[PDB]
């Protein structure tokens, strides 16, 4: 059973963006990239960025911070209703960010009154629930801290009611996360990267922060020290995973396991994946390089919340 291997060609895109990471696509088809970066003395120095395409420009448009505390933003989601981006911070949590780049915390404790912890990817499902891994401990002031080798890391759901719910609890380093859609639509389940683990999971989604039958879902190959990162849907619900602790994104079936094909490429550490809406090119950030690049894959993306807004006729 050796693992089929693809090798399109890729085409940079934009370069020299240090930790390059959640990438998306807003409702104008314009192109955002957040960098979870620091300066030499460590200091947070975190940046979401707009890309022109044609050119390979970029503009900072937000370098978050609070109280004078420094954002690693990590993974990004654009909302449906408005074009503004959900932003998962690794030291700030959860933002809400304009294009105006100005931007709003969204939660400094959660739903049993805890404090928030550092998030790094989210995932909207089409009922505009939103599903983050937090890989960090608690949120700025307190010291950063990572759940690389103790299992601190959580789960959570921001609801469409406004509820930061913390649905589960216990990983290794969560990072990417997606959520699969039955053909009606209907949120099905919730797949969640644990990093330095090799290990996608899998829950049933039961209603808005409702999950349950928690198991192992798909396995990251390779010998390194970190495995998943991000990942994201095709139109026919294959999950790319970007394996960060190869060259290689890895492409399961609907029924996860192995991967049943990967697709090499042209540097290592790939980070953050994202279709261009309507087309069937992925746009990957990587960090040998600290770049970006592109490539076509076989069939288009899965729609993101943000493309399923509908306007009656009249
Ligand atoms: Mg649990
Ligand atoms: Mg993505």
């Amino acid at each position: 059973m050796e693992i089929p291997v693809i090798e399109p060609l890729f085409t940079k895109v934009t370069e020299d963006i240090p930790g390059a990471a959640g990438c998306v696509f807003d409702k104008n088809g314009d192109f955002y990239i957040v960098a979870p970066a620091v300066e030499v003395n460590g200091k947070p120095a975190g940046e979401i960025l707009r890309i022109d395409l044609k050119t390979g420009k970029k503009t900072v448009i937000c370098k978050p911070e609070v109280n004078g505390y420094g954002g690693i933003p990590a993974g990004c989601q654009c909302d449906r209703d408005a074009n503004q981006l959900f932003v998962a911070d690794m030291r700030l949590g959860l933002l809400v960010v304009q294009t105006d780049g100005t931007f709003e915390e969204i939660a400094k404790k959660d739903s049993e009154g805890r404090r928030m912890q550092g998030c790094a990817g989210c995932a909207f499902d089409y009922e505009g629930n939103l599903w983050i891994t937090a890989p960090a401990g608690e949120v700025a002031p307190a010291d950063f801290t990572i759940s690389l080798q103790e299992k601190f890391g959580s789960i959570y759901c921001f609801t469409t009611d406004g509820q930061m719910i913390q649905v589960d609890t216990a990983f290794q380093a969560p990072a990417g996360i997606a959520v699969r859609h039955m053909n009606d639509g209907r949120p099905y389940q919730l797949i969640v990267a644990e990093q330095p683990t090799k290990k996608l999971w899998s829950y049933d989604i039961k209603g808005p922060a409702k999950i349950e039958n928690k198991k192992v879902w798909g396995h990251i190959p390779g010998t390194h020290k970190l495995g998943a990162a991000g990942m994201d849907f095709d139109e026919d619900n294959n999950l790319l995973v970007a394996n960060f602790g190869s060259s290689h994104i890895e492409v399961f079936g609907p029924d996860g396991g192995q991967p049943k094909m990967r697709i090499r490429c042209p540097f290592e550490k790939p980070c953050a994946l994202h279709f261009k809406p309507q087309t069937k090119t992925i746009f990957v950030t990587e960090l040998e390089n600290n770049a970006v690049w592109k490539f076509e894959w076989q069939r288009n993306g899965k729609k993101q919340y943000c493309e399923t807004l509908k306007f009656g006729i009249f």
